[PDB]
């Protein structure tokens, strides 16, 4: 369960 391939730049970790 997620839905957020993400593919633009943004992924703060």
């Amino acid at each position: 369960l997620g839905q957020q391939q993400a593919f633009p730049p943004q992924q703060p970790y």
